[PDB]
């Protein structure tokens, strides 16, 4: 669009998306109409008063990960861009904060550098600073200096609203920080004690973040150095007097076995508390702390277990019905045995708590029943226990995941159960007896073998999404299942167990009984053989995923029973054919698929040859999806055969012409991709529809092409068609001729 | 070495084998001193008089598979053949027997073909034949006509002795057979009725397979007929009255209700008797016919059972005592609740009984103890039940599986029990109690979760081979495993459930504590992180299966922990890195590789970069295998870095320069492999070792050579060096210049 970079003018600004191109200087070709620039991620070793001439409407610079193999740049470089407002040096391996940065400053980043030295020079001018990053320098067993933070240096910096500083050897906080702090970031620095005048002045605060100060480091996870003895942080009483906002407090991994109640006199609006990692198994059955904190509503104390401790119960204060805001408690970690539904009494009047997470426990048995007397679970979080039948990205969170518990397309339809990862290995008649009512159930990794047989789920009835994934279920009854008449999505994925054995039944009848079953995933079943009905059949099914499966065996030239396997799906739209190690698919086997379709995936197998000629037979397919094949050959007559088409994925195939004439009239095709194939060339006509064309995405990389003069049109096509995005363009690269062969089009 | 083909004077005899080259013709290039002609898997569509003019010492030629996309083949081409003896024609979509075949011939197969016509003009001539295989010519769902047999054909094949005909549809067993006839195969052939007629001359009979006739079809993997009703075979009570030398009977699959006692009166010599795939759950229980096998040594009646039916026991005939000479016993697919000691007492006197398979029955319980009181049980096969804590090759068994039930690694070692895919997801402390004294044990695939504290496996202590793949183990104490001081090999691949969880422990200390561990596999186990420990230690180990794990985590340079992983196995001699996602390998960590490594392999990886200066360290290293990754540089120094290496496995890979100099000095390289790389050309220097070379194998395949005139160097290299295998050399192919770009080497 703007070569080599993008660009979007999206909407009132202008970004020029020049990332990832392995540019080795900053590009003098940049519009001087643009507002962001991204470069990251490319090999630029220099950046001079040259380099930004030019450009002076630019306010945010994106120069993260160069070169990706540091980057030298010179004192005032940016010195002269008046309306530069954002600027990202991320890893770029920088001994120093550059000199001569300009005042118009709001936010900059310079994590995971080689800096050591934070200067009144290199900073103390830039007053307008709202957000400053200089977290991982030094930490771990990288080779590095403890942090010389000159006095006072961000003293001046009275609009700083964020400092990071984590990751780096600090030993104390600093002092003379401004006061209109609000977030300060310092976990991981080496402090060890915490003073009463450390945070005295910083009334605005509303996080503070001092994890991995006096780190717990039995099983750590990277280099960790505790403090002597393992010995526990030393915050003063007193440390937190004046920090009436705030908001969130991140004490995980600073070796806490007492918690001082009155840390918390002085702030009642505290939302969210993190205290993983310490030892806090007495303070969790105690608990005087559980007493100041109104408004939490997120309380993590995941990994306090005692180390070779498994004992019986969990021991939980009768203070945690103090938390009368809570809504999400975390104790993955405790390590127990057993859950009792008196054990957690002091849970159950808590009105607003929707979250119990008691993952990576080792629990062997539960009272199911005392869920029920909650007063509003939402998600009831049990995976990864012994239940039986009745390197760090440094813009996260170190110390847990944030994705969703639960996936958000099954927790949309309601309470949700989540009791993957344990050894439920069949289901007996009484297993989910006094639960609520579960929308949400994830059965996933139980090593399941049962024969289901449309009882098992009689009690939680109104389950709509059902992951019985990476089980080995046993389809000897064709009423599975079929006791939730509401099932809406049910994923069989990873249970290859018993369908791999011919000898045995493989019922898949059930299907059919469902009235709104919108989303079936057989995928990596092994499928090759059923049992007495080999055609699946549903008047509701939208997407059926049976990737992984052996339509090479079940469409064998010598069978005919499984030729109309997915013909009656007769509402199907999306059919995902993938690793089936098929070589050819049969005319009538093609033919037979439902006519409903589309979107159609046939990637990663092993197709010499496409029958083009059978689109015509599917009018609605949008989505064709044969990546990953051996195809030689494309179609010169495409328009013939479908008008729908708007998506046609190709790459890695072996095709080496593409006919002039490919093109023509096809109209509705947005996506071309084509990739890693064997082409030498591309011709001008082979594009040019002479309808209107919806071409938008255009993919090329990694063919052999020929940089000869002519050309061709082609390249004068894409000037004609600026808007065609051509991602990986830098890797569309002429194999020749021998004065090119390594080079990116176009350059003559 | 004669292209297109190889040859191997092995040894009194010349072997040419031009196997699988897209040959279109026999190549008039084969030296009159070849006795046996490979040609198979080629294009070849014609063979005439011209095509062996020419080659009068060929004894053998076999042509299956042509062309590999029928074969047309001219009357008499064969004919002036004189030593001719086998001919294969399997796979050529043959719609005859080829007329005026020589009369030479000893063995004609003419296996999947399309021939209905048996016919005097075709074969009665071949009066020396002694095999003869017309199988898989018409079956399934295959478009084909029945089997026209003219009377007599076979009659005066006076020599034969084995006779081919399933899969075809015959109705009738053939009459006028040679009584020469040792081995009569009749499988699906369609035959409802078996008459006193039918094989009342063929004193010499010693197999006669008449499976699939009258087939049991319910849950068949093929397309399946069944006689009217699904009725049973019907066999003439006499029909085997003469057959006196009988040592094989298959009735498969012939709807057997009643096995006729009285069949087996004259046929005391009886060795494998195969009733799989009928309906005799009554006749094991009750079992005249039982008292009739005296020379018995294995009896298969698996799948039996009775569909839809579940029995508590199994119901074994007291008359299986009779079975005197006993070896093998398979009973899959009976399908029953509980085996217990009782059950099994008609077997226990029986003196050479070594191998029992109750494999696939969905048992529940065993009785354990019952298996002591056996005579002399080596084999113990359990799999694929539900125990719980205390398409079709036509050269191959079409109704089971000829595989060792156990690994033949696993049971030399001694007693074997296979309790592998039950549901033993923890080992109790009586587990294994009253058993005999296994030496080899297979949990694989339990969904086992334990902590093995080093009691588990006390009452038998003299495990040497322990398969434990595929469980979820929970490495939670240093002791594991350590009760068996006899162990060898210990497979604990697929066990990364618990290693994939960063906060529980990983305690693999246990290695170190075995006198005589050989073989450890930790294969795909995503091991990233260890707790206390982070060294691997033995003495004795010899080979360590470490890929599918996180080196590259373990690795990463900002920590130091694991930098001497592997050092301590100061016995190591192979080494498995692959598939850990490595990008490159920190210099210190390949130098604390131990020093006593013979095999390294790193394939499968993403590395750009290797060190070749480092082999300087590893004066043992034989095989180094960097396959499947990245690189783009070769050292021009090898010979400077190593003196020991043998084997240099470089394919896939982007290696576009092979230094002149490469060779040099090199000497102990054997195998060299290039393949899939980025080469437009190989110089002469490359390869000319100036000391010895022991180049025996090099291989070039998929790489974009250029076929201009010199040429190299290579081709008279390829000439001055015949003796150097190069596999896949028709798949070395000029992609230049363009009057080549599909062209194999070499053609001016
Ligand atoms: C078995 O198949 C189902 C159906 O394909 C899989 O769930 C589906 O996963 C896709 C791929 O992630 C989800 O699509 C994504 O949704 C997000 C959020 O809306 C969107 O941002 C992404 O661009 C993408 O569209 C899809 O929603 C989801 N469907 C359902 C019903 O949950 C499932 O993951 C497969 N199971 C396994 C074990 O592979
Ligand atoms: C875990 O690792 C072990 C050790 O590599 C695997 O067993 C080993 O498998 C190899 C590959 O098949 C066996 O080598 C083969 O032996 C046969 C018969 O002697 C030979 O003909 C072949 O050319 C080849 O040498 C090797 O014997 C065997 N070692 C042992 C101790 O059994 C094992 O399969 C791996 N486990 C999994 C689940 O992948
Ligand atoms: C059911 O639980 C399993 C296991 O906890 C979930 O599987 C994980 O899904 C996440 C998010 O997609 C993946 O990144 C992980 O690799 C999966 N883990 C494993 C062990 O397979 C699954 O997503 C849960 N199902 C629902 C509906 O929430
Ligand atoms: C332990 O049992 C497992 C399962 O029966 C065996 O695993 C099979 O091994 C065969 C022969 O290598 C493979 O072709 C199969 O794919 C494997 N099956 C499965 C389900 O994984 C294993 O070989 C047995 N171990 C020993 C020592 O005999
Ligand atoms: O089955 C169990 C039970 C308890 N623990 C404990 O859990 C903690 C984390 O692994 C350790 O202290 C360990 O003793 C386990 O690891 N596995
Ligand atoms: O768990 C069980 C028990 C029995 N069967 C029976 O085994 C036979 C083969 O699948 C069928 O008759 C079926 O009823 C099973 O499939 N699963
Ligand atoms: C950059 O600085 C040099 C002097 O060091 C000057 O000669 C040159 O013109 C400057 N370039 C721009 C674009 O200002
Ligand atoms: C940085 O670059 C300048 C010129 O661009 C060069 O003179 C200087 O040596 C470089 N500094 C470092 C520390 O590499
Ligand atoms: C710190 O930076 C200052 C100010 O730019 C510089 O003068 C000094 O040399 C640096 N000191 C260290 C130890 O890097
Ligand atoms: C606190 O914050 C605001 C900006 O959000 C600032 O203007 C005000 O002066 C600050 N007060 C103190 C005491 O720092
Ligand atoms: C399925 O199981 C139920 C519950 O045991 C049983 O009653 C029914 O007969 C079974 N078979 C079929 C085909 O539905
Ligand atoms: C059919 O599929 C569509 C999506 O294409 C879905 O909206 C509708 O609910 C399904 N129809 C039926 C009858 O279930
Ligand atoms: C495509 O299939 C149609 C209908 O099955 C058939 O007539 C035609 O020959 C096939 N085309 C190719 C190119 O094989
Ligand atoms: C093959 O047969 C033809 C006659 O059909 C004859 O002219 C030719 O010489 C023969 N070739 C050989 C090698 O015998
Ligand atoms: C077989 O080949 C001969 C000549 O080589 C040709 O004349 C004849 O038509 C072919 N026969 C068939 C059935 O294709
Ligand atoms: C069978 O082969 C004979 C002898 O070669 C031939 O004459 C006849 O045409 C063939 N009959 C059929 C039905 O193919
Ligand atoms: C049986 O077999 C031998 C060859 O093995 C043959 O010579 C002998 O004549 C045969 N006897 C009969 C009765 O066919
Ligand atoms: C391992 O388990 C055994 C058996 O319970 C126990 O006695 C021992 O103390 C455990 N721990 C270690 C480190 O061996
Ligand atoms: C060391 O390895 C070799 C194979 O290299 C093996 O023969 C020997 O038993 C092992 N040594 C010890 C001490 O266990
Ligand atoms: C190989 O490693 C050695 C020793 O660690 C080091 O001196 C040398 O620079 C490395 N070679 C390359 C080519 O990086």
């Amino acid at each position: 669009r703007s070569y080599p970079c993008d660009e979007k003018k999206q909407n009132d600004s202008v970004i020029a998306e020049c990332s990832n191109r392995r540019l080795q200087e900053v590009p003098q070709t940049v519009g001087k109409y643009v507002t962001e620039l991204d470069l990251s991620d490319n090999f630029i070793t220099h950046i001079t008063n040259e380099s930004f001439q030019g450009l002076q409407n630019l306010t945010k610079i994106n120069l993260n990960h160069n070169p990706n193999v540091g980057l030298n740049i010179t004192d005032g470089a940016f010195l002269n861009l008046k309306n530069l407002r954002e600027l990202l040096l991320e890893d770029n391996q920088l001994p120093q904060i550059p000199s001569g940065l300009p005042e118009s400053l709001t936010e900059l980043s310079l994590i995971q550098n080689n800096i050591y030295n934070i200067t009144k020079e290199g900073i103390s001018r830039l007053i307008n600073l709202k957000n400053l990053y200089l977290a991982w320098n030094c930490y771990f067993n990288k080779v590095c200096e403890k942090t010389n933070i000159e006095d006072g240096v961000f003293e001046t910096l009275t609009n700083l609203e964020l400092l990071s500083l984590s990751f780096n050897s600090l030993s104390h906080v600093p002092p003379k920080l401004p006061s209109s702090l609000r977030k300060l970031f310092l976990s991981n620095t080496q402090i060890k004690y915490i003073s009463e005048e450390d945070f005295k002045g910083l009334i605005n605060l509303t996080l503070l973040d001092l994890s991995g100060n006096c780190p717990r480091c039995f099983n750590a996870p990277f280099p960790c150095v505790p403090c002597d003895g393992g010995a526990s942080i030393n915050i003063d009483r007193f440390a937190f007097q004046n920090l009436t906002q705030l908001r969130y407090l991140n004490l995980s991994s600073t070796s806490l076995r007492k918690i001082n109640a009155a840390w918390f006199k002085n702030m009642p609006h505290l939302k969210v508390l993190d205290l993983e990692f310490n030892y806090l198994v007495g303070e969790i059955a105690s608990g005087a702390f559980l007493t100041m904190l109104p408004r939490l509503e997120i309380l993590d104390l995941s990994f306090n277990y005692i180390k070779g401790s498994y004992p019986q119960h969990i021991n939980i204060s009768r203070n945690f019905s103090k938390l009368l805001s809570l809504r999400a408690l975390h104790l993955r970690g405790y390590v127990f045995q057993e859950l009792r539904e008196d054990d957690f009494q002091p849970l159950m009047q808590l009105p607003n708590l929707s979250t119990i997470n008691l993952g990576i426990n080792f629990i062997k048995q539960i009272d199911f029943k005392l869920f029920q007397n909650f007063s509003n679970l939402e998600i009831i979080y049990l995976s990864e226990n012994r239940i039986s039948p009745l390197e760090f990205d440094p813009h996260s969170n170190f110390y847990h995941f944030t994705r969703p518990l639960i996936k958000p397309q099954c927790a949309a339809y309601g309470k949700a159960l989540d009791l993957s990862l344990n050894s439920i290995f069949f289901i007996g008649p009484n297993q989910f007896e006094n639960l609520p009512d579960i929308a949400c159930l994830n059965l996933s990794a139980n090593s399941n073998a049962q024969v289901l047989s449309g009882t098992e789920f009689s009690a939680i009835p109104h389950v709509k999404y059902l992951d019985l994934t990476n089980n080995r279920l046993d389809f000897d009854n064709a009423s599975a299942l079929t006791e939730l008449s509401d099932l809406e999505v049910l994923d069989l994925s990873y249970n290859s167990h018993y369908f791999r054995i011919a000898g045995v039944t493989h019922h898949l009848e059930f299907i059919q009984n469902f009235t709104n079953l919108k989303v079936l995933n057989l995928s990596h079943n092994n499928i090759y053989t059923l049992t007495d009905k080999y055609n699946l059949e549903s008047k509701s099914l939208v997407e059926l995923v049976f990737s992984g499966n052996r339509l090479d065996i079940l469409w064998n030239d010598d069978d005919n029973r499984y030729i109309s396997i997915f013909k009656g799906l007769k509402n199907l739209t999306r059919l995902d054919l993938s690793l089936n190690r098929l070589k050819h698919i049969p005319n009538e086997a093609f033919l037979n698929l439902p006519a409903s379709l589309t979107e159609l995936h046939i990637n990663d197998n092993m197709l010499k040859f496409f029958n083009w000629t059978l689109l015509q037979q599917f009018p609605r397919l949008e989505l064709l999806d044969l990546r990953g094949n051996k195809l030689l050959f494309l179609t010169d007559s495409l328009s013939d055969f479908t008008s729908s088409l708007r998506t046609l994925l190709l790459s890695h195939n072996r095709i080496s012409h593409l006919p002039s004439g490919f093109l023509s009239e096809v109209s509705s095709l947005k996506h071309l991709d084509l990739s890693s194939n064997l082409l030498k060339t591309i011709n001008k006509s082979a594009l040019e529809t002479k309808t209107t064309t919806k071409l938008s995405m255009l993919e090329l990389h990694g063919n052999p092409f020929e940089c000869t003069c002519d050309i061709g049109d082609f390249r004068r096509w894409m000037d004609e068609h600026l808007n065609v995005k051509i991602p990986r363009l830098v890797d569309v690269i002429c194999a020749s001729p021998g004065d090119q062969r390594g080079k990116s089009i176009v350059s003559l």
